[PDB]
């Protein structure tokens, strides 16, 4: 498991496979996203808590992989996901989201992502296939998951709790009666999962989805 850290230790990238890395930043509260190394540029799943960390993350991966960050997929409109949106927009990085996530971003005072993702959207960056899926309300009204069909890797985002999470966390924006159905929708769509990246904590497998179901009881 190859891990690479910034000079301060607040940003780390860990390799899942040749072209897929998890990025983790400390805001201490760690948060995860993905880095996809594609033939057409780097694509991130999620930014980071604020613009300072987002700039550092972009600069680390551009230097390491020797290509530009071209696109980011924003999985919901909380700061751990979208806090670096100002940095993305001013650098000409495309910030993909559902329309609901964009609406919520604007309501909460953040610059707006594109609002281009539908309930199911299939993107392709070079040879890298990316599917985004809105499974329903859960951790937030707008949360989406991201699927890499060439690897059967699911980015659960904050809809999915890690093994170390012993409760649901802050549920102020959550829908705890719909969250279980939303997880079941993920389990029904993706029946063979190799790795599940939660929004916070260690990478796991389908067991993290079952763990989240148990925390909802
Ligand atoms: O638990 C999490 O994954 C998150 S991202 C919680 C959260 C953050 C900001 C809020 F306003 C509400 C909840
Ligand atoms: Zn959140
Ligand atoms: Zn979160």
């Amino acid at each position: 498991k190859t891990v690479i850290k910034n000079e301060t230790g607040t940003i780390s990238i860990s390799q899942l496979n040749k072209n897929v890395w998890v990025h983790t930043e400390l805001g201490a509260v760690p948060s995860n996203g993905l880095v996809l190394n594609t033939s057409k540029g780097l694509v991130l799943v999620d930014s980071s808590w604020d613009d300072k960390l987002t700039k550092e993350l972009i600069e680390m991966v551009e230097k390491k992989f020797q290509k530009r960050v071209t696109d980011v997929i924003i999985t919901h409109a909380h700061a751990d996901r979208i806090g670096g949106i100002k940095t993305l927009k001013e650098r000409g990085i495309k910030a993909h989201s559902t329309a609901l996530t964009a609406e919520l971003a604007k309501k909460n005072g953040y610059e707006e992502p594109l609002g281009d993702l539908q309930t199911v959207t299939n993107l392709k960056f070079g040879n890298m296939k990316v599917e985004t899926f809105y499974p329903g309300k859960g951790h937030t009204e707008d949360n989406i998951v991201v699927w890499l069909p060439q690897y059967n890797i699911l980015v659960g985002g904050c809809l999915v709790k890690s093994t170390s999470a012993k409760d649901l966390g802050n549920v102020a924006d959550a829908y705890v009666n719909e969250w279980s159905t939303s997880i079941e929708n993920v389990l029904k769509r993706y029946r063979n999962i190799n790795a599940v990246v939660p929004g916070h904590g260690e990478v796991g497998d389908k067991g993290l989805l079952l763990h989240t179901l148990d925390l909802l009881k």
